[PDB]
């Protein structure tokens, strides 16, 4: 029935955003990517020279089809927020309409009404400091790209999807229990997007019928995974998912996939406002082995 | 050939039926566990046609229902059973519906299954407070209600395949005080939904086999209305205060079970699901 | 005149004695609720001057034990004693243990009280996993260690003053999976924090009477060590991991119980209150 | 033993603030008050004018005995955080020595080492405003006052506290379950708090032996409660409270004071890490009579 799914936050294969696409396409829902504004271009180039066509690979009987690649900066709601330093940089210089509003705006007129969208960025600065050794600065940073960004996103596109549509984003387990090493206010900015799914779920359930979930995924080797580091943080984390979690297997990309996949269907119709553990049930555990 | 066992269906008004319903969308074979006391109501009435229109998923399908058995979760084992048990008018005639015999039954008929659906409870004392509550009635809440579940696990577990997937249904009452679910209702579902986890990571590690709770919104059950129009309560708030106005439907929880029960939610395991159109997320009605 | 019943003391290795040394700081007269198998091993180590040391405070003061009676959870009345506990060679020489019995006898020794304190557990099968834990097993971790306080409270309100306060002791397998924690243990723990709530609001609104639990780390009781150096593990664990390094002692979950029951926490109820050196707020061991 | 207490967060004698010093007097704790610049000026008048003697009666056995009182302003850590602008203001200009890190210096060379620190306070610029309607920098603002201000609280304070020392903030349920009106981010901002208590718990135990917890209060008609309102918001929770929380008595101050009380002393030395509430119960209903 023309399913149409904005994907603001990929830059590459290797994250989340990528198994949210790969699953949805599966079930021929259309995809439009929102690229932030420093990787734009090197995706863009990889895509067309082909470097993603095996990661595009379905099951060998299909492959995805992305309808769209457009930029996106989550920092930005509208076009005047936008400081005249970033317009002017290097790699902002040749982008346009990559603000929150703008890009909403932009779907709007190619497809018309959508009806599922995907937060699955964020950004700190500090994230490699613990908490205490965190910036005002530093972590505003954190809440302002990891947390406020649904919000607005929530904000601009609700105008243009229809009753029934469903939003989810991404969060993790250390907003609820202590993670050493998930710093700079990360731990902070995800206890308030989870939070906010709660406060978003009432507001876009009684006032447009829409709803509001969000995925606690287990632990994945993305790009942003990698740069938690100090001085590896992700490696640790899943040798430690792999050894205690309830189920052993490797925890997929296409595995958080295909529960955003579900949470985006009409099948969970009667689920918003949740945090919805997709990590082998280790979050269950106290004591190890 | 996914096959699911669903234990817990009376009629076509409760939790069971809309899970039955959702997961014959999905061309899955459905085994009915059905109490013995309304066993051979159940079967009359179907044999009447009764449940024909509740039975019709479109214009393409209509429910297609493997076998129905009578199955008593109060019982692990034939020897379990009392004789004034045995001397009832409605279990004389039916034999092999304690847990193990079902799984024996099932097992020998159809192979070994793949779906477990555990959509049962019972409270003797469910009309009294929690604190005018008698042992006997909170031990048989808790035993009819949530350690069936440990042993419907046990059992079938034996007659199942790697990977498959066990799904039961809980009640916020549980987390939060719900004045009138009485007789230790709410303690059975406590430990009910904490049993989830600790038999996640038993069946986890051990079989690679997944349990997962969906803790329901009311639905104008038979089970509900024997509670004391405190359902009709439950329900009126709910859709006045619920972020999703939509009337909760048996399916809405059917089709969160059908995804809980299939491969697509492989990633997920010892989980509380809040399928109530999110009035759990709510503190004060607006 | 402040009176507290401490159901649940069989030595002072455990956390029924740190309750009791805490709260005779405060001056607050205590009585022993002592299980009968235990109840002349204790009498007999306390005339011996076995627990002289241990009763001491400081300088000042030694603990003022008001008395010292034998309880049994496990029974609501005189009627409900089974002939072969009767036959007992432990319970024969003893009487008026029974819930209802005790609050009868303190109420005609004593008077009204004011404080309850529910330290005390049992399951049978507590050394197995859940998953090969049997119906009566099962049901007698809950009869045991969640029921018994519904029942205490039940009986001992009649006997409590109008702002009396009630605690129990809990553990966080109710919520995160400890393996080994087994028999249903983690379930009547899970059913105990529910109840507390539950309990809560009835108690609160019909008699202003206040319930909280606490849900302790791991102390090298007698009970504990029943359990399978499991409890080796736990304290080793938590001595490593815990945000507090900090040896965790009976009187550090006494000091919390003493404010719990004092009217200084007047606006706490039905809370679960953790005193464990923060071990619960962890995710991944550092 | 010369407990010392540090309150950063009183203006009146209306709030929580005032009903925590007014139960650690009670208990012989010596008391300094954190006073924001806005209000410290009406502050001092007032108290120097008797205003707030019958307040500071204990049992008309005791009164009240306020150490020192100190202007402070939570938005700053340091001296050189603070914009030329509010250096210059006609409130500020006066003052010195407001910043955390300043507050924390003169306190230590005044008193030396203190052993309890208590953060009452939170503000948010649009509270008023439903979280969909909040803007980046209203939400942002939320944050940075109501939440990185404890953070940097301890930052600063670590340093002047002996071992054993002991750290409360106050939050509210908002951040759990939804309460419509509550709003700029003030939800976010508790999340972020219950969870940042939670990982400074870890470091603060560790590295110092110190401990930190929250405590979720009821509903109080402070000064800033009455703020909330638009176009009251603290009338309607204060009546909804007091018909169905399980305890029907009216919540007092000193209620959450004595709580405060405790959870600074060495009677909770084995709690930290932690959100307490202190709300005759309330949180634990789901469906009202
Ligand atoms: N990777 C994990 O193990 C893990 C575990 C739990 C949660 N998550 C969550 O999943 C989400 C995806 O992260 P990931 O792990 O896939 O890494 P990722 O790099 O694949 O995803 C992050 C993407 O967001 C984009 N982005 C960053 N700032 C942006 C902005 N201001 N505007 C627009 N786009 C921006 C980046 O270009 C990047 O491609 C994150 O929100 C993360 O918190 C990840
Ligand atoms: N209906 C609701 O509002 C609601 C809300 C939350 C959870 N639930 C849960 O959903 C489940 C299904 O109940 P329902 O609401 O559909 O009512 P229901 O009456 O349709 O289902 C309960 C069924 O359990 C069966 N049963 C009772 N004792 C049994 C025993 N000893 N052995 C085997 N079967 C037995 C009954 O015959 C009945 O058919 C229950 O576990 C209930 O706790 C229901
Ligand atoms: N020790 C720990 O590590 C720990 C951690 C969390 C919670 N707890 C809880 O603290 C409480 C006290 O146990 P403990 O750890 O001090 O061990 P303990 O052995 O000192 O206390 C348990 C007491 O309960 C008594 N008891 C057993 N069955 C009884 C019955 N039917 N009637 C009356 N009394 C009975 C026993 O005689 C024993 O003295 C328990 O409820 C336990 O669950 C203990
Ligand atoms: N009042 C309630 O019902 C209630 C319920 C739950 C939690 N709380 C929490 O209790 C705390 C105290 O608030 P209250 O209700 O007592 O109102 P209050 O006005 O008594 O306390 C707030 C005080 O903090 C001060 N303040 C504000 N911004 C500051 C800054 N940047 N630097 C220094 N001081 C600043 C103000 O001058 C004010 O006096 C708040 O954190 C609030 O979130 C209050
Ligand atoms: N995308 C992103 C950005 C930053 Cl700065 C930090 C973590 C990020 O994602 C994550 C990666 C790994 C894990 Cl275990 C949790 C995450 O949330
Ligand atoms: N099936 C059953 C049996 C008993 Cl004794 C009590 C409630 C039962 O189901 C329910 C019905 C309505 C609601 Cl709101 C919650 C339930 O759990
Ligand atoms: N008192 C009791 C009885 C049984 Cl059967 C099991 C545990 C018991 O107490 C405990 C001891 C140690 C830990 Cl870590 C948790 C407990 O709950
Ligand atoms: N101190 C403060 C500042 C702002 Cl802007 C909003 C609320 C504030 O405190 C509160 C008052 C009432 C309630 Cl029920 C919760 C609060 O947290």
């Amino acid at each position: 029935n023309e399913d149409i799914c904005f994907i603001a936050g990929i830059g590459d294969t290797n994250g989340y955003g990528w198994g949210i696409a790969k699953e949805l396409s599966k079930r021929n829902v259309k995809i439009i990517f929102g690229i932030w504004p420093p990787v734009y271009n090197i995706f863009m180039k990889n895509y067309k020279n082909g470097k993603f066509d095996n990661d595009m690979i379905i099951d060998k009987d299909k492959k995805m089809n992305i309808l769209d690649m457009l930029p996106f900066d989550a920092s930005f709601d509208t076009a005047n927020d936008i400081d005249e330093e970033t317009k002017n940089n290097k790699r902002y210089n040749m982008l346009q309409n990559y603000t929150i509003e703008d890009v909403a705006n932009l779907i709007h007129q190619k497809y018309g009404k959508i009806n599922m969208l995907v937060h699955s960025l964020a950004n700190a600065k500090e994230v490699q400091k613990d908490l205490l050794n965190t910036s005002r600065k530093g972590y505003l940073d954190a809440l302002s790209k990891s947390s406020y960004s649904l919000i607005s996103l929530c904000k601009y596109f609700v105008n243009i999807m229809k009753p029934q549509s469903s939003i989810i984003s991404l969060t993790y387990h250390a907003s609820q229990k202590v993670v050493p090493g998930y710093g700079g206010g990360m731990s902070s900015a995800k206890a308030a997007l989870e939070s906010d799914t709660r406060v978003l779920a009432y507001h876009l359930g009684r006032n447009y019928n829409i709803r509001i979930n969000t995925i606690s995924a287990g632990p994945l080797k993305s790009r942003a995974a990698t740069a938690i580091n100090k001085l590896t943080f992700i490696d640790y984390a899943i040798e430690y998912s792999e050894k205690y979690a309830p189920l052993r297997q490797k925890l997929l990309s296409t595995d958080i996939g295909s529960v955003a996949s579900f949470l985006l269907s009409r099948e969970s119709r009667a689920i918003t406002g949740q945090t919805i553990y997709v990590d082998n049930g280790l979050n269950i555990m106290f004591l190890p082995d």
